RNA sequence: GGUCACUCUAACAUUUAAUCACACGUUGUAGCUCCCUUUUUCGAAGAAAAACGUUGUUACAAUAAGAGAUCUCGCAAAGCUCUGUCCCUUUUCAAGGGACAUCUUUU
DNA sequence: TAAAATCATATGTGTGATTAAATGTTAGAGTGACC
DNA sequence: ATATGATTTTA
C-alpha cells in the first residue's frame, strides 16, 4: 500500500506490496517531496482592493473637476486652489466664497467622502471608526458646531492641534450623511449671499458623486460562489420549502425516549404538530408536552423545558413586517402562497441589490408590499438541498417516511476539482500528492490500497479527507490513520512515518479505539529501517550492517534524494512597501521619516540633522540613554524642541545602494523578490546577473553581474566576451565543485553585495551547514557550476549545459 | 455488539475564497510654521533678505513597479487547448509519454 | 588584496460591510464495509 | 523567508 504521509509542506511515501496482505516482508523505495501572517492570496486581495479604491478616487475627483469646469467654476488653467479648505468651508456658512474658494470646497468634499452604512436592513459595542462618526455626529447637533468643518476648526484644531486623523486615531472622522448635509447647507447659504455657481443641478450631481459606491454583491456574485448533490441550485434556508424540510426532518427524527423505549410519532401526533409552529413564534418543548398528551422524555436536549424545537423565523419575519404598515390583507392571501413565499426567500437570499431583488419578484408581489419587504427584510443563508428536489422529497417525509427511505424511493488520478477547493494550501498539497501518486503508478503500477496518516490543522484535515474520498471514489488510466497509530511501532522523518503508515491495517486502528500487543512486521526493525530511509546507503554500508539475511536490495534501490518544488514564476512583489526619498540617491543614501517611538540610538546616529540641529540630537541621545535604548518607553509622551514645536518623526538617512524608483520617479524602495539569476563566465570566473520583478514588469533585461566591492554602476558588464551558462530560480537543483570541496543541492538565494549564493541541502540536515542550508557560498573561482533536474520522486537526475537567453516579457 | 466511512439536520469553534468602502502611513510639491548651517545688505547688539536642511499643520498629486480597451488587467493558484523553454522513449526531424512557465483559465 | 564564509538587520496598518465554501466537535436520523 | 550591507576569516 502507498504509505503516503500527507502534510502542508511535504508528502513522504514508502511503497510496499504484500502477499496475502497481513504480515509484510519488505518495502521497495522511500521518498519525500518538500514543496514550500496568513495566505499569500490575502496580501494580493488587499493590494487589489487598495488599487481599486485608489484609482476610483482618481476617477471620482477627475469627474468632479470636469463637472466644475462645465459650470465655469474651474477655469481651464490656473488650478492652484486655496489650501485653507476647512477654514473656507467654515466661512461659507457666514460669508460668500469666491470662484476658486468654492471650487476647492467642492473638490475637497468629494475627496474625503465620510462613512456610509452598508449594513443589512435588519434594523435593531462600537469600534473606533463608528465611535468617532457618532461622537462627532452627537456634537454636530450642539447648534454651536453647525457643520463638520465648523466643528473641526472650532473644536479639533483649537485643542488637539490638528484637523485630520493621525497615527491610528479614528476620531475626527465624520459620516457621509453629515458631509452631504454640509454640501446642502453650503449651497443654500451661498444662494443667500449670491454665489453664481450654487446651481442645484451642480448640487444634485455632487451628491451623486459623494454618495455613489458600488454594491458589494451585485447580481450573480452569490450564484458564482454557491456552485460546488444533484445539480439544481441549493435552496435557501429561509425558504418555506427548506424550512418545512427542516421541520419534518426534526419531527420524523423526533424519537420519543420514554420507559426505556424509542417510539416515533404516530400519524395522529404529527398531524397534531404538523403545522403547529406556524401559529406561534416558537414551538417550545412544553408545548409539545401538551398537544401530544405527554406521559410525564423527548430524545436528547439536557424543568428548564423552555427550549425551542423549530421556529420558522423566515415565516414569522415576513408577517411581522407585512402585518404592520396595514398590509394585513396581502399576508392573509400570502399565508399559504407556498410558491410565492418560497420565491421571496429565494430572492432576498440570492440577490441583495434592491434593483436585483425587485427583478426576481417580477411583479408577483405588490410593489407597496415589495417596498416594505425591500426596506425591512434580509435573508442570508443557504441549505444543502436542491429546491427542485425539495418539492418531491419533502411530501414523502410529511409523516410517513425518512430521508434515507425517501431518497431511495426517488433513487490515473484525475485532477483535483479546483472550483470545489478554493483554498491554495489545500489545493497545492492535493495536486502535489496527486503528482506523486501518478509518478509511483508509472514507476510501479497500482501498488495496493493507499495508507494515509497525515495553526492550520483545518487545512491539513481538509487535505486528508478530500484526498481519501477522491482517491477511493475516482479511477482512470482507503485507510485514514492518525499520529497516535504511527507512534506505536532532517526532512527524512516523513519516510519513517510513511513506512509505519504503510505497515498498518484497519484491525489495529479498531483495536486502538478499544484500548505490548503490537508486533514487529519485519524480521528486524532497528538496522533495517535505520539504513532504509535514514543514513542513506546503496546496499554496501547497508550490506556491512546487514550480514545476516543478505536478502536485501531491489532492482532499483538507491539512496533517497528529497525532491523540492521548482518555483519559476516571474511575477511577484516588485519592490518593498517602505517608500523613501531619492533626492540624495547619488550620495548612496535614502531619507525616510522615522517615528520617535522607533528611533533606536542606532537610527538616531543616522539622522540628517545630527549636526544641523545639535541640541535636538543631544537631548534625543540623552533620553534614549535614560530608558535603555527603548524608543517606545523613551518617547511615550510628545517630545518638544526649542521653540515649542512638537516632534513626532525625524528624517533619518539609510544606506541605499540598490533599489527601485517609484511614486512618479520621486521615491525609492528596496528590492522585494529575485525571480531568476543568469550565470555567466569570463576568464574562468563565474559572474551572476540578478533579475528582479520590477525589471521584468518594465521590460528590462539586466546587463551587469554581481561585483562584490563595487556599486551597481561599477558592476562587471556582461557583453560579447561572456559565456551564458543558464538561469537560476529559487529551489533549483545545482551541482557545485570547487577547489575546496564538492556540494550538490538546491539554490534559493543570491547575495547581491557579497556575491555569494545560498545553497540548501535536500534533507535540511540540521547538522549540515547553517542548520540545513549551506549559506554564503562563493563561486567566483568555482570549478564547475551546473543546473541539474529532478523528478517528482527524487530520481531521473539529469544535467546538461544548454542555453538560450530567454527574454523577460 | 463494536470501529470507521459517507448522506441530511441543528448548535458551537476555526479556517478559506471573492466583492464594496473608510481612516492612517510613505514620497513629491506649494502656503504657514519649529529649529538650525551658510551667504548677502544696514550697521555699531540687532534687523531685513537668499540658498540648503528640516519640526509641525493644511491642501494637491503618486501609492506597487507596470501592461491594456472615461475604462480593463497587474504580488495568488491550477493546467497542458494555443505559445515558449528544459527531460526521456522510439546532429536534425517526426511520434509517444512526461516537467516547468513569460502560455491559457479563474478574470 | 580578491574571494569567501559569518553576522546581522530590516520587512506597511487598522476599521466597517455583503456573501459564499471547507474542516473539526457535539446532538438527532440513516446506510454500508470491515473487525 | 528573503534581500543585502558590515565585518571577520580564508585562500
Amino acid at each position: 500500500i502507498l504509505g503516503l504521509d500527507l502534510g502542508i509542506a511535504s508528502v513522504g511515501w514508502a511503497v510496499v506490496e504484500i502477499d496475502e496482505k497481513e504480515n509484510p516482508l519488505r518495502l521497495i523505495d522511500v521518498g519525500v517531496r518538500t514543496f514550500e501572517g496568513e495566505s499569500l492570496a490575502l496580501s494580493r486581495r488587499l493590494a487589489r482592493s487598495a488599487r481599486r479604491l485608489t484609482q476610483r478616487r482618481v476617477a471620482r475627483l477627475k469627474k468632479a473637476k470636469r463637472l466644475l469646469k462645465s459650470e465655469n467654476i474651474l477655469l481651464s488653467t490656473d488650478e492652484r486652489l486655496p489650501h485653507q479648505v476647512w477654514q473656507l468651508r467654515v466661512e461659507g456658512l457666514d460669508h460668500k466664497l469666491e470662484r476658486q474658494e468654492w471650487a476647492a470646497v467642492l473638490l475637497h468634499l468629494i475627496k474625503h467622502r465620510g462613512y456610509l452604512s452598508q449594513r443589512k436592513n435588519e434594523s435593531k459595542e462600537l469600534g473606533a471608526l463608528l465611535s468617532g462618526v457618532d461622537n462627532n455626529h452627537k456634537l454636530l447637533q450642539q447648534a454651536t458646531y453647525r457643520s463638520p468643518a465648523e466643528l473641526a476648526v472650532k473644536k479639533f484644531e483649537v485643542e488637539e492641534g490638528h484637523i485630520r486623523n493621525q497615527q491610528g486615531a479614528y476620531t475626527h472622522t465624520f459620516s457621509r450623511l453629515d458631509l452631504l448635509a454640509e454640501m446642502e447647507l453650503l449651497f443654500s447659504r451661498q444662494q443667500h449671499f449670491g454665489n453664481p455657481f450654487a446651481s442645484e443641478k451642480l448640487l444634485e450631481n455632487l451628491t451623486a458623486l459623494l454618495m455613489w459606491q458600488k454594491p458589494a454583491l451585485s447580481g450573480e456574485a452569490i450564484l458564482k460562489m454557491l456552485g460546488k448533490f444533484e445539480d439544481e441550485y441549493k435552496a435557501a434556508k429561509n425558504t418555506y420549502s427548506a424550512e418545512r424540510f427542516v421541520w419534518i426532518t426534526k419531527l420524523n427524527n423526533l424519537r420519543i425516549q420514554e420507559n426505556g423505549l424509542e417510539r416515533a410519532l404516530n400519524d395522529n401526533e404529527r398531524l397534531a404538530l404538523m403545522e403547529q409552529p406556524y401559529d406561534k413564534n416558537r414551538l417550545f418543548y412544553s408545548q409539545v408536552r401538551s398537544i401530544l398528551k405527554l406521559s410525564d422524555i423527548f430524545k436528547g436536549l439536557r424543568i428548564e423545558t423552555k427550549a425551542v424545537l423549530m421556529e420558522m423565523k423566515a415565516y414569522h419575519q415576513i408577517r411581522k413586517v407585512l402585518e404592520g404598515n396595514n398590509l394585513k390583507a396581502e399576508w392573509a392571501e400570502l399565508k399559504a402562497n407556498p410558491t410565492l413565499l418560497d420565491e421571496i426567500g429565494t430572492a432576498f437570499s440570492l440577490y441583495k441589490t434592491d434593483e436585483d431583488i425587485s427583478a426576481y419578484l417580477a411583479g408577483k408581489l405588490s410593489q407597496p408590499v415589495l417596498n416594505a419587504l425591500l426596506e425591512n427584510l434580509s435573508f442570508d443563508k443557504f441549505i444543502q438541498l436542491s429546491l427542485k428536489a425539495l418539492y418531491k422529497l419533502l411530501p414523502l417525509m410529511q409523516q410517513g417516511l425518512r430521508y434515507d427511505e425517501a431518497c431511495r424511493e426517488i433513487y490515473f488520478l484525475p485532477q483535483i476539482p479546483a472550483d470545489e477547493i478554493r483554498n491554495p494550501v489545500v489545493l497545492r498539497t492535493l495536486t502535489q500528492a496527486r503528482k506523486v501518486i501518478n509518478g509511483v503508478v508509472r514507476l510501479y503500477g497500482s501498488p495496493a490500497r493507499i495508507h494515509i496518516e497525515t495553526r492550520n490543522l483545518n487545512d491539513t484535515r481538509y487535505v486528508a479527507r478530500f484526498l481519501c474520498n477522491f482517491i477511493a471514489d475516482n479511477m482512470h488510466l482507503v485507510f485514514a490513520s492518525n499520529g497516535q497509530i504511527t507512534a506505536l511501532l532532517n526532512d527524512r522523518h516523513h519516510a519513517l512515518d510513511a513506512v509505519v503508515v504503510a505497515c498498518s491495517t484497519v484491525a489495529m486502528q479498531q483495536k486502538i479505539t478499544r484500548f505490548l500487543h503490537f508486533p514487529t512486521p519485519w524480521q528486524f526493525f532497528k538496522q533495517e529501517v535505520e539504513i532504509r530511509i535514514f543514513s542513506d546507503n546503496p546496499k554496501l554500508e547497508l550490506e556491512n550492517r546487514l550480514p545476516d539475511r543478505p536478502q536485501a536490495n531491489h532492482e532499483f534501490v538507491q539512496p533517497l534524494f528529497v525532491s523540492r518544488m521548482p518555483t519559476r514564476k516571474m511575477t511577484g512583489q516588485g519592490h518593498m512597501e517602505t517608500v523613501k526619498s531619492a533626492k540624495r540617491l547619488n550620495e548612496g543614501i535614502s531619507v525616510i521619516k522615522m517615528p520617535l517611538t522607533k528611533l533606536k540610538l542606532k537610527d538616531l546616529e543616522l539622522m540628517v540633522n545630527r549636526e544641523r540641529e545639535k541640541d535636538l540630537y543631544d537631548t534625543l541621545k540623552a533620553r534614549l540613554e535614560a530608558f535603555n535604548d527603548d524608543p517606545a518607553k523613551a518617547f511615550a509622551e510628545p517630545f518638544i524642541k526649542k521653540g515649542g514645536a512638537i516632534v513626532k518623526s525625524v528624517r533619518v538617512e539609510q544606506i541605499q545602494k540598490s533599489g527601485v524608483l517609484v511614486r512618479e520617479g520621486n521615491g525609492v524602495a528596496d528590492n522585494a523578490s529575485m525571480v531568476r539569476v543568469d550565470v555567466f563566465t569570463k576568464g574562468g570566473k563565474y559572474f551572476l546577473v540578478p533579475i528582479y520583478t520590477w525589471q521584468v514588469a518594465k521590460g528590462i533585461l539586466p546587463n551587469k553581474a554581481a561585483t562584490q566591492y563595487k556599486d551597481e554602476e561599477d558592476w562587471e558588464v556582461m557583453d560579447n566576451s561572456a559565456t551564458f551558462k543558464f538561469s537560476l530560480h529559487p529551489n533549483d537543483l545545482v551541482k557545485l565543485v570547487t577547489k575546496k570541496k564538492t556540494i550538490l543541492g538546491y539554490f534559493n538565494g543570491l547575495n547581491r553585495a557579497t556575491g555569494n549564493i545560498d545553497i540548501k541541502e535536500h534533507d535540511l540536515d540540521k547538522s549540515k551547514g547553517k542548520q540545513g542550508i549551506f549559506e554564503g557560498v562563493g563561486i567566483k573561482l568555482a570549478l564547475s557550476f551546473e543546473k541539474y533536474q529532478v523528478d517528482e520522486l527524487g530520481k531521473n537526475i539529469r544535467l546538461c549545459k544548454p542555453s538560450k537567453r530567454q527574454p523577460v516579457r
